[PDB]
């Protein structure tokens, strides 16, 4: 059993969560640019986080596209060994530039609430799909935060 497979076991990951995320994917995807911008605005609004923004104009576009791509993979999958390998590398990037890990809590909270809103917008008229999507979002984001934080060892 791989470490990432173990983590999946711990949160109760299954095919149902992968179906649910893919179901939200097509509906949320058009919103990704706005979600990335909102996320980046939260960074700009936080004195400490914004000290990472030393790369000038090019960095602004890079933060946007990276987060769009991240959200795309988040919801589209697959959530296999290659996926979690890449998430581990993403984590390490933040560790190597010196971002304190406590920022990641706040940052995952942004996505939690933002993706929860999109799920409601698409699925309010289909209560079982809404509930299931929400539980899938909780699981995937718990995995994501667990992996990111693990890179700080
Ligand atoms: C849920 C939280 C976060 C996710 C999913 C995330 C995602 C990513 C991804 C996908 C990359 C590109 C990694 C690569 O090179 O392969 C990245 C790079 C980066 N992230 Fe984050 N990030 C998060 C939080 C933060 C926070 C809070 C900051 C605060 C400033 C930050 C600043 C950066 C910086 C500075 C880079 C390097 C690239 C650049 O500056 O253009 N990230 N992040």
């Amino acid at each position: 059993e791989t470490v990432f497979e173990e983590l999946k076991r711990y949160v109760g990951w299954g095919d149902g969560d992968e179906r649910a995320l893919r179901s939200l994917h097509g509906a949320a995807a058009p919103h990704f640019p706005r979600l990335a911008e909102e996320f980046y605005d939260r960074i700009l609004g936080h004195e400490g986080a914004r000290t990472a923004l030393v790369g000038g104009e090019s960095q602004v576009g890079h933060l946007k596209v990276t987060m769009i791509a991240w959200l795309d993979e988040l919801l589209g999958g697959p959530w296999d060994e290659a996926y979690w390998d890449r998430r581990y590398r993403i984590g390490r990037v933040h560790v190597r530039i010196g971002l304190p890990q406590h920022y990641m809590f706040g940052a995952m909270n942004v996505h939690r609430t933002g993706l929860a809103r999109l799920a409601y917008e698409r699925f309010h008229g289909d209560p079982p799909e809404l509930e299931r999507v929400r539980n899938a979002l909780g699981k995937v984001l718990d995995l994501e935060l667990a992996v990111m934080l693990h890179t700080y060892r």
